[PDB]
């Protein structure tokens, strides 16, 4: 959720 | 959901 | 949802 | 490289 | 390498 | 090596 | 956004 | 988002 | 997000 | 919510 | 909601 | 929420 | 972005 | 970004 | 980022 | 700069 | 900077 | 900087 | 400076 | 500088 | 400078 | 052969 | 055989 | 044989 | 440019 | 550069 | 560019 | 770079 | 860029 | 690079 | 072609 | 082709 | 192809 | 063939 | 085939 | 084939 | 499909 | 599929 | 599939 | 023939 | 025939 | 025929 | 079909 | 079809 | 078929 | 008869 | 006779 | 008879 | 290899 | 390897 | 290696 | 892709 | 992919 | 992939 | 194929 | 193939 | 002696 | 195959 | 002696 | 002797 999750694939 | 969230795939 | 999400995929 | 099937809340 | 099907809350 | 089928909260 | 409600209320 | 409710409510 | 609610209330 | 102190920066 | 004070910055 | 001090920075 | 102050150069 | 403050160059 | 403070040179 | 620094954000 | 630094935030 | 430094953040 | 490179040498 | 670079030398 | 470097020397 | 001097993000 | 010079991200 | 020069991330 | 001097001088 | 076919990419 | 030199000076 | 082919990528 | 002098000098 | 071909990647 | 891609990229 | 791939990538 | 990826990659 | 269904690609 | 679903690819 | 289901990939 | 899948039905 | 899957139904 | 599965049925 | 529910699909 | 319920798929 | 319920899939 | 008679009747 | 009658009546 | 009879009759 | 029968000889 | 019966020969 | 009998010789 | 003298009900 | 005298019900 | 006389119901 | 082959190497 | 493949290396 | 392979080395 | 001479057959 | 003469056959 | 390059189905 | 004469047969 | 590169189904 | 590269199904 509050934060962020980035992963290119 | 606040944040931001990003994968260019 | 409040922020940004953002993939150019 | 490029954006496959993708969709975002 | 670039973008398979990804949709995110 | 680029992105697989991935989606997240 | 998947169903959701983002809200303060 | 994934059937969620991000609120401070 | 998975079913999940985020929330300080 | 009780008293409203509860913002990201 | 109580005391409003819920902002981003 | 009882005090509100609840905030990411 | 909530508190706008990005400036590139 | 909540607190925005991001400058490059 | 909660406490925005990135700059990249 | 010799151009560069392009964001969502 | 020759041209770099490019992010989403 | 010769072009780099790119970040989701 | 992001697009698909699809570029024979 | 983000794309797949798919390009035979 | 995140890409699928799919490239024949 | 496409024998050019290719050189772009 | 594509006999360039291609030198980017 | 693509027999060129291939010099980026 | 936080004092920028970007210049082949 | 100190030639030519440069890209500030 | 926290005091910018960037420059084939 | 001191020849040709360059790119701050 | 702290006191940038990135330059062939 | 003091030749040609170089990509601050 | 159940979400088709084949193609030399 | 059920999340079709067949491609020299 | 029940995720197909039949690829020389 | 009865009930036709059958799609290639 | 009585209930045709077939589809290749 | 009765209940046609078959699908090659 | 590189071409295949012919059949009577 | 480089081709194939070719059946009489 | 590198072509194959052929099959009455 | 008796009720008629005599069909191939 | 008696009851017709007498189909392949 | 009797119940009719005679049917491949 | 060798003097067959294929019927429900 | 050897002589056949191939039929529901 | 072989002189036969193949129904639900 | 219902059906078909393929065999190129 | 319903179905198919499939030799090349 | 319902069915398929394949031989290729 | 091809097709015998051949003829189907 | 081929197809002999053949004929089908 | 196929295909002798060969002819079935 | 059915025919004979009857190609001397 | 079915022929009758007579071809002397 | 079906045939008489009748191929002297 | 990286040559000549292909054939999807 | 990574060469010549290829048959996805 | 056919010294050909034959390379299909 | 990594040389040449290949048939995904 | 038919000396050519025979490669095909 | 037919001293070709005979190489399929």
């Amino acid at each position: 959720g509050x934060g962020g999750n980035d992963n290119x694939g």
